[PDB]
């Protein structure tokens, strides 16, 4: 029995405030002037420019897995009406997202050297993986899994591809780009922080034993991401001095991904000190 | 094997340009003044009002349907990537559409009354059926009967109740509520079409056998729908003279979802013939 939905009587506060700033907030590529910035990516070197390409392929693989699996993959697992309602705008936006990497390389970018991009990205072992175990989750049977996979990839391993836009950005370079790429994540943390928010939720009404088994899960998924994308960082990284600034980012970010499901920090300020070019690039 | 979308390799032109129209389309009910309505609904009579609540709470659990299962139900079936990304731009507008009933009612009216009409359209027969009839096909294992049922329930059937505030518009009430009316509307002609042409780009490639049994059940459908949705008017609209005029734009729409799937009109002038002043109402 399917009943009519009632934004007048909400159960849990948040649905409706998580709503209201994922509408609010809605974009689209084309919003950007992405052509603006042509110059720019004219002073990349070759090495740079591929780097871009494969960095932004595999978001988009990434952005599409969360589009098509990721966000669908948590509606049955709702726990009231206006929840399933936000995770149709978060699934929509996914496409979004993934929709707006074209629109910076058929701005930007030669088409030969995008598809060599894409067919890296197919290749590409610890790309894959991370993939794999994500997927894995989303199609099994365990909803609080599911939500701990989602967190971790968009609030913490998304950002050894966000770094580079905030590196140009930080550098006076595809700034319009980095303002695209601002747009996307100012939806990736919320989704982040509602996700984590009912994961929480979630966890109250399973028993302690699970809530241990879960917190132990975590840290093992997130050590097993964390190895394969320090992998992924240095065959991305390859041909820069970045990867180690990358990495310190991913720990930064990881932190952030934990603390949105209620875990307290693993990396020590020793590992996670990003470079303040990088944070005011953020947050300009 | 989830692969990465490239909005640069589009294998059928419809789906960009379908998914430029609903994402530049892209409203949200706050975005409507429907406070400057509350004057018009105060001059409107008991039963007008309780019409209205009625109808809304009707399109409520109808739209509700839409975003919960229908949009979703037709994902699976996608011809192609780009498609299954419009797919979830329309499964979140379904979702705006529902929330902006409430909108209306948190705006216009009691939260007694507003009560007692969900609890009215909760145990209406023939609006229960029609949404029976609907989820029926959505959950079954026939892709072309899911398209035929949507084009049917938002291309048709949903024009019993987007009569009222047409009405109300063409006598200078409601005349926001109307605009915002004309937003859902905006959406749903295109989403008709779209559907109705994936509709058709399914059917080239079936036997010529069962596309004759594809029209048949068709026809057969939007009977049964057409003759439960007569009896959902004379429930409605019982207290007032205008069940002939609903149903004349009823057959008026019907047309049109038939011409949405590629298939002739059934009803004549006669029985499709709209008040001029209606019509206006629709496109201002
Ligand atoms: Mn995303
Ligand atoms: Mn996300
Ligand atoms: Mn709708
Ligand atoms: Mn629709």
């Amino acid at each position: 029995r399917i009943s009519a939905i009632n934004w007048n009587k909400i159960s849990d506060d948040k649905d409706l405030e998580v709503w209201n700033r994922l509408t609010s907030n809605f974009w689209l590529p084309e919003k950007v002037p992405l052509s603006n910035d042509i110059p720019a990516w004219q002073t990349l070197t070759v090495v740079e420019q591929q780097l871009t390409m494969r960095v932004f392929t595999g978001l988009t693989l990434l952005d599409t897995l969360q589009n098509v699996i990721g966000a669908p993959s948590l509606m049955p697992d709702a726990l009231t009406p206006h929840e399933e309602a936000v995770l149709s705008n978060i699934s929509f936006m996914e496409a979004v997202h993934a929709r707006s990497y074209s629109s910076i390389f058929s701005t930007l970018c030669q088409t030969k050297d995008v598809d060599a991009a894409y067919a890296w990205s197919e290749e590409n072992a610890p790309l894959q993986r991370k993939a794999q175990i994500i997927q894995q989750h989303y199609r099994g049977d365990d909803p609080l899994k599911k939500k701990i996979a989602s967190v971790f990839l968009e609030s913490f391993l998304f950002y050894s591809g966000f770094w580079l836009p905030m590196y140009f950005s930080s550098r006076g370079k595809l700034t319009n780009t980095a303002d695209l790429i601002r747009l996307i994540i100012r939806d990736e943390a919320v989704h982040g922080y509602y996700i984590g928010y009912k994961y929480q939720k979630n966890m109250e009404k399973i028993s302690l034993g699970q809530r241990e088994e879960l917190k132990s899960f975590a840290f093992d998924l997130l050590l097993e991401l964390y190895d394969n994308e320090l992998q992924y960082t240095d065959e991305l990284y390859a041909e820069t001095p970045w990867a180690d600034d990358v990495k310190a980012f991913l720990c930064y970010n990881a932190n952030k991904a934990l603390m949105n499901l209620g875990y307290e920090p693993l990396f020590p300020a020793e590992m996670a000190e990003v470079n303040p070019a990088i944070l005011a690039a953020l947050s300009p």
